[PDB]
């Protein structure tokens, strides 16, 4: 089932969500299931469970072809419960997001070239990662909004931050 | 005649203006006239040359009811050409902002409470007031326009800053 994405100014995106405890269960194999669902009728590539006033520490990402990022490799379909993530270098990296909250612009946002992510799978398998470039990207991106975070309080550079049809920065 | 409202993202509005030498000509009238009418079809309470793209130190402001700050003062209808901006005081205050460049968003932006603005009236006579409050607010944020800035490279706290239907922080 496709559930409402709220927007920024939500109160709801603010929050530090509690851990998923309920790993296995049907009930989170249906709200992952939702998330999927949802991501994929807004051509999201990644969807924080918090962006459906779910408070939890979940996300779900991945896509083969992006419409949005028409250049970005392949990241695997993943569904990511209690997410640790830790830096594997301290070389940062600028690209483009933009956030299904925060429909119609885009900024460049500096982020970690290279990662490790941990957490589990929602038949609470455990799921370790090093993840690179775009894939890690949205892993971090994702993470910022299970403790209360989105982009725009990242930016650097406010010349890079506008609306999609209009920009023009390389 | 109403003209486009450029938006954030196009590089016109990141632009430094160079001055207005036309006072008291034909040209400027029909300009600031152009403004006046562009700023009052969008429910402005300000606007800035360059949100027109037009490259140029002018800006016109002002009204006595507000649909989107239906809370403020009467701001005197006014165009302003060559604004100079000096604080009276060191008070910050802060306060609701958006913009007609940034459709359907705010955010709470410190802004001086007390300044004098100095310029001229499209008729060459000169201008200098000092303002307080949202008339000072105004005044100064049509003014970042002139040298390239838009609000959001102000924002210090990113919880204020959402869609306007949406928000509901205090
Ligand atoms: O603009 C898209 C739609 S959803 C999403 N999560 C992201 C994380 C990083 C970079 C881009 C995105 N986007
Ligand atoms: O949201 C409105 C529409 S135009 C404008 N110029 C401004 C300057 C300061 C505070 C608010 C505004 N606004
Ligand atoms: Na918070
Ligand atoms: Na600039």
């Amino acid at each position: 089932m496709i559930r409402d994405i709220i927007r920024m100014g939500d109160k709801r995106l603010l929050r530090v969500a509690p851990q998923v405890t309920n790993l296995g269960s049907a009930e989170l194999h249906a709200l992952v299931s939702d998330m999927f669902e949802t991501m994929g009728a807004a051509h999201g590539v990644g969807l924080a469970a918090p962006q459906i006033a779910v408070d939890l520490q979940l996300m779900v990402f991945g896509f083969e072809a992006s419409e949005r990022y028409p250049e970005a490799p392949a990241v695997p379909l993943t569904a990511l419960a209690n997410a640790q993530i830790e830096p594997l270098s301290d070389e940062m990296e600028n690209g483009w997001e933009g956030c299904l909250s925060i429909p119609g612009l885009r900024a460049v946002i500096p982020r970690y070239r290279y990662i490790r992510y941990r957490g589990f799978a929602p038949d609470g398998s455990p799921i370790e990662r090093e993840a690179e470039g775009f894939h890690a990207r949205v892993v971090q991106h994702e993470y910022d909004h299970l403790v209360g975070r989105l982009y725009p309080s990242r930016i650097e550079n406010f010349d890079t931050f506008g609306f999609d049809d209009v920009l023009s920065y390389d």
